[PDB]
């Protein structure tokens, strides 16, 4: 239901949009710069720099191709959690876990860790760790 959106915006109801009008679209959701960043995309994104845009192009903008941001994130966390396991498995225990934290004192991750299996066996996996972290 992009192109609702994107129309919806578009109150003027021409089937193009424009920087102003998509800087807005994006502001809707955050401000972290939505500014300058949007700036770059939409510059790259009109090739023609009529200043302007359409649906399509505004389809595209959306992002689809590359979709990624937190997943990147969580690619270090699972490259350490796989640091971790020096045994060759690719799961890791509570009480592992806990073992390789207490260096640092953290016990709460240990609580966290708990919390997390809710299953109730006492071990985890790096599957299970990622889509946690979804």
């Amino acid at each position: 239901m992009a192109e609702a959106l994107f129309k919806e915006i578009d109150v003027n109801g021409d089937g193009a949009v424009s920087y102003e009008e998509v800087k807005a679209f994006v502001s809707k959701k955050r401000a972290i710069k939505n500014e300058q960043l949007l700036q770059l995309i939409f510059k790259s994104i009109d090739a023609d720099g009529n200043g302007e845009i359409d649906q399509n192009e505004f389809a595209k903008f959306y992002g689809s191709i590359q979709g990624q941001d937190l997943s990147d994130d969580k690619i270090g966390l699972k490259v350490l959690y796989k640091l971790m396991d020096v045994d060759g498995d690719g799961k890791l225990t509570k009480e592992e876990v806990t073992s390789f934290f207490k260096k640092h004192g953290i016990e709460k991750v240990a609580e966290q860790v708990m919390k997390a299996d809710a299953n109730g066996d006492g071990y985890i996996t790096l599957e299970e760790f990622l889509e946690f972290s979804l």
